């Protein structure tokens, strides 16, 4: 019911995990993180043997057509920034942030651009509400993912 996923590094060092085909690429990067401590944001995954597409963090292996044993090559990249979509009642705005930035720093960006005071902002990621002191990587916010904005005036 589960497939074999091997993740090989440039020099051949690798890890093997029995994972369910409904597991997302982002969640798979979290499994790579608990073994080798590489942040998910600095992990680039690609198929070793590819009938040919690029892996998408939000979708599962089976959503890529990968529901069998596969071999993935791992590349480590330098710490850069990512974008995050902030969807409010009517529109969706994009912000440039670092994975190490806290929720409060992102709220101040939303307040500078959408003109909504910080204390009024209630941000939720994957149904879970964010606290202003935690970082975005603490919530495993994927690059280019969506954060939902609701306004609380009291």
């Amino acid at each position: 019911h589960m497939v074999k996923v091997q993740v090989k590094q440039l020099q051949g060092m690798s890890l093997t995990r029995k994972v369910h085909p409904s597991t997302t690429v982002w969640e798979l990067k979290g499994e790579i993180e608990k073994e080798w401590c590489i942040p998910r944001y600095q992990q680039r995954l690609a198929l070793q043997d590819n009938s040919n597409p690029a892996l998408r963090d939000g979708d599962s292996l089976a959503a890529h057509g990968l529901f069998y044993d596969i071999v993935l090559l791992l590349l480590c990249t330098e710490p850069q920034e990512m974008e995050v979509l902030v969807k409010d009642s009517n529109k969706t705005t994009v912000y440039t942030v670092r994975p190490t930035d806290t929720v409060k720093q992102l709220k101040q960006q939303i307040y500078a651009c959408q003109h909504v005071p910080v204390e009024q902002q209630r941000l939720t990621y994957e149904t879970k509400e964010l606290e202003n002191h935690h970082t975005l990587e603490h919530y495993h916010v994927q690059p280019r993912s969506t954060i939902y904005l609701l306004l609380r005036l009291r």
